[PDB]
C-alpha cells in the first residue's frame, strides 16, 4: 500500500483507470475524425484542425487523470484503446453529431465517477472533477450543439455550400 | 450573534478554531526541523530552507482559517501551541518521514472538518476547505513521499553522501 | 480510385496504415513508461519527463504518416491499439533497455517499409520513409544505446544512487 | 566532354532536357489560365493570382532543371514550347481539373526520370529529384484535388455562387 494513499477507496482507483481509458478513446476517435476532413475527397481544412485540437486536449484529460492516480497512491492499469466505431464519417454535420454523443458519454461516466466518490466521502476526488472536468463537459456539449444547430439550420448535411462555409466562417 | 452569520453551525466554528491551532502546531514543528538542519554538526543548508519555507506557509494557513472564522462571524479562540514532539531530528530523512506522518495527520483533520460541514449542510465551508486545503494537503504528501523514496534508494540514513547529494540536487 | 492517386501500390497502402498503428503503440508505451516514473514509489522526474517526451514524439509520427496516407490518396483504417506489455518497468535502466528494444523495433518494420517501396518502385515513399523516419530511429537508438551503457557503468539497477544522479545530470 | 563529368550517362542528360521543356510549358498552361481568369467576361482575381503564381513557379522548376545539366557537365538543348491546349478555360473548375491533370503529367515523366536515374546508377540524380521535384508535385496534386472537391461539393460549375465565394474564401 502506497506511503501517500489516504481515503482513497479501492474503488475510486479502479473507476479513474476507467476514465483514463475513456479520455484516451475519445482522443483516438478525434484523431480519426480529424483526419477524414483531410482526405482530398473531403477537404474541410478546419473541421480537420478543430477535430485535432480535440484530440489532443483529450490526451490532456487522460494524462491529468494519470497524475491524480498517482498523487492519491493509486496505480495505473492501461488497456487496449478500441478503434473507433466508424472509418467515414460522412460529413461535417454527422462528425458534430457523433462528437456531441461522444462528449455526452464521457460526462455521464464522470457523473458515476463523481457518486463513487460521493458515496466513497472523497472530497478531494470531487473537487478534481468538479474543477477540471465537468464544466469542460458542459462547455463543450454546449459548443458541439450550436455548431450541430448552425449547420443544420444552413442546409447541411445536403448543401455543400453549408459545410464549405461553415468551415471558413465559424470553424476558420 | 454575529450581524454576518448565516448558516454556519457552532460545531463548525469550533473545529475551524481547533484546525487553526493545528495549523500553528505544524508551522511550528517545521520551525524545528529547520533549525535541527542550521546546527554546525547537521548542516544541510537546503533541508533547512526546505523546513523554514514550509513553516511560513503553515502560518499563511493558520491566518486564512482566522480570516474564514471572522467571513462567516464565528470568534476566534486561540490555545497554547504544544512543542513538537522532537528537539533532534536525526537525519534528514527521518525529517521527511515525520513530516510525512504530520502531513497526513492534518489532511485527516481537513477530512473531518469537511465531512462535518456536509453534515450541517455548509456549501461555502466545503468549498473553502476544498479549494484552499485538499489539493494543498495532496501535494505536500506527494512531494514527501518522493523525497522519502529518494533518500532510502540513495542509500540513507547509514550513507551520509546520500543526505549532502539529495540537500544539493533536489533540494537546492 | 482517388482523383490524387498515382504510383501508389495497394501494398504500400496497407503497410503505411500498419505503421501508423505501430507508431501509436509506441506512444502508449513511452506514455506508460513516463507514469511509473511519476510514481512516489519510483520518483524520477527526469526519467518521467524524458518518456513522455518520447511518447508525444511518437504520436507526431502516426500523425505524419496519416497526412501522407491521405496526400497520396491513400485510405487510413485504425485498428485498436494493444496495451504496453508491462504494467510495471521495474526500473530506470530496465525502461531504457526495453526502449532500446521497442526503437529497433519500429526501426525494423521501417526497414521493411522501405524494402516494399523500393519493390513498388515508389521513391517519393522511399524518399519519405528516409527524410522523416531512418535517421531519427538511428539518432533514438544511439542515445537510448548510450544512456544503457553509462547506468551500467554506474553500478544500475541495484545502486540507487546510480539512478538518481543519472536522472539529475544526465536526463535534468 | 565536360572536365566536370561524372558518372552522369547521355540519356540523363537527354531526360533532363526533355523535362526542362516540360516545366516550360507548364508555365505556360498556367499563364493562359492566369489571364482566361483576369478577363472582364470571366473576372475571377484569385483565380488569375493563383494560376500567375504556379506559372511563375513552374519556371524556376525549369531553372533549377539547367542549372542542374550544366552543374552534372550535361549540355542545355532548348526546343519549341507549344501552346496550351485551350485558349478558353471555361470556369474555375475546368481550370482546376486540367490544371490536376497537367500536374500528374509532369510528375509521371519525373518517375520516368528517376526509374532511369535508378537504372543507370546515379543516386546524385535520383536524390535531386526526390528532394526538389517529387514531394512538390505530391503537395499540388492533393492542393488541386482539395481545390475541386470544394467547387464540385459547392455546386460548380453551374452555381456562379461558388466560384465567387471559392474564388474569395480559399484563394484570396
Ligand atoms: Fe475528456
Ligand atoms: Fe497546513
Ligand atoms: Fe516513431
Ligand atoms: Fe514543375
Ligand atoms: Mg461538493
Ligand atoms: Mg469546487
Ligand atoms: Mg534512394
Ligand atoms: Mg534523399
Amino acid at each position: 500500500t502506497s506511503q501517500v494513499r489516504q481515503n482513497y477507496h479501492q474503488d475510486s482507483e479502479a473507476a479513474i483507470n476507467r476514465q483514463i481509458r475513456l479520455e484516451l478513446y475519445a482522443s483516438y476517435v478525434y484523431l480519426s475524425m480529424s483526419y477524414y476532413f483531410d482526405r482530398d475527397d473531403v477537404a474541410l481544412k478546419n473541421f480537420a484542425k478543430y477535430f485535432l485540437h480535440q484530440s489532443h486536449e483529450e490526451r490532456e484529460h487522460a494524462e491529468k487523470l494519470m497524475k491524480l492516480q498517482n498523487q492519491r497512491g493509486g496505480r495505473i492499469f492501461l488497456q487496449d484503446i478500441q478503434k473507433p466505431d466508424k472509418d467515414d464519417w460522412e460529413s461535417g454535420l454527422r462528425a458534430m453529431e457523433k462528437a456531441l454523443k461522444l462528449e455526452k458519454k464521457v460526462n455521464q461516466s464522470l457523473l458515476e465517477l463523481h457518486k463513487l466518490a460521493t458515496k466513497k466521502n472523497d472530497p478531494h476526488l470531487c473537487d478534481f472533477i468538479e474543477t477540471h472536468y465537468l464544466n469542460e463537459q458542459v462547455k463543450a456539449i454546449k459548443e458541439l450543439g450550436d455548431h450541430v444547430t448552425n449547420l443544420r439550420k444552413m442546409g447541411a448535411p445536403r448543401s455543400g455550400l453549408a459545410e464549405y462555409l461553415f468551415d471558413k466562417h465559424t470553424l476558420g
